[PDB]
């Protein structure tokens, strides 16, 4: 028997209740990166990279 | 007999919740970055890399 | 009998409650690095590296 | 039998709450690094690095 | 028998609660690396590094 | 001027999240009374009377 | 002026978050009252009663 | 000016979070009165009576 | 000016975080009264009674 | 001016954190009353009485 992977989980997300109430909510940006709200996110890679949220302003070269 | 792997978890979240209440606000960015409200993120990765909430303000080369 | 990996656990996130009540907020920014906000987040990675919540002003080169 | 691993945990977060009440807040940033609120996170990492909650104000090279 | 490892906890937080309340916070920054607020993070590191909450003014090289 | 009521709030529930994982249960009853999993009610009553959760095995006269 | 009431809050439950993770539960009942898990409930009442979680095993007259 | 009432707040409960694990649970009862788990629960009576979480047995008459 | 009331606060709860983690638990009653696990919970009352968490074994007459 | 109330507290509860860990827990009653794990609340009363965690054997008349 060679029973390698069973039953297995990789990068799960199962459970989850959010609630947001606001009365005003005002993101401003000028030549930047915004990230905001980001929930229930999930991935698996092999042989790369892996990102969920990156901001980044700029590169410049 | 070789049961290498088994009900495993690699990168898992998964009971969460989460309540927000606000009047105001006011994200405000210039030239830069922002990573705001990051909830119930999971991932994995082999021979590679991993980031969840990575802000850079820019690169200059 | 080579029972190497069996009802493992690596990287993981699973009972969280959170509750959050503000009356203003003014994230506010300038060429800069703001990461704000972050819960409930899990990973794993072979041969490569990790970060979850990572600001970084600029890298100027 | 060569029971290697077993009912292991490495790098977990499992039973966590929070409550936050505000009235104000002012994150305020020139040309640096904020990270700010980070709750209930974990992760594993094989032969590379680790991270959580990084800031860095620059990196002039 | 071999029984290398088993029941094993290597980096693990599990019953937390905390409670903050506060009329204002000013966070306020130039320049620099600010880390504020962590709570509830674990980590496993093999051949590698660990960090939880770093902070850095820069590195001018 | 006779500004009796304003802006006012009687019997309110607002803001609010749960999250249940449960992997058996077995509400099992006998000439009896059960309740069971309530959560996020409101309610207002003049000259009368109010009950949310309420159980009663029974009433013999 | 006569401003007798303005922004009230006469029973009032607004910020709330719960996790509940089991792996068995039995509620059993002969005869009796059971009143189980009652979360965020708000009531008012003018010249009358109130109750929320009230078990009564029975009333025999 | 006769302000007899203003930014009141009677019978209110607002910032809460709670997280139970359990791996069984065996409320059993036979004739009589249980209560488990209330949280969360805010009410405002005139003239009246108030109960949250009340048991009993029985009332034999 | 009779300013009689303002800014009050009767019967109120509002920071509060908790947590518990069990193995086992079995409440287990015959013919009386359980309470249990009762937590954060307000109430205003005139010219009426109060209780919040009252258990009666029976009241025989 | 007649300022008779104002900026009042009366029966408030509001900084609380606490944690259990419970490997059995196994409470047992026979006819009896049994109040258990109260934590967290408050209340005001005028003309009334008021109890937070009464119990009662019985009242037999």
């Amino acid at each position: 028997v060679l029973y390698v992977g069973s039953k297995t989980k990789e990068g799960v997300v199962h459970g989850v209740a959010t609630v947001a109430e606001k009365t005003k909510e005002q993101v401003t940006n000028v030549g930047g990166a915004v990230v905001t709200g980001v929930t229930a996110v999930a991935q698996k890679t092999v042989e790369g990279a892996g990102s969920i949220a990156a901001a980044t302003g700029f590169v410049k070269k």
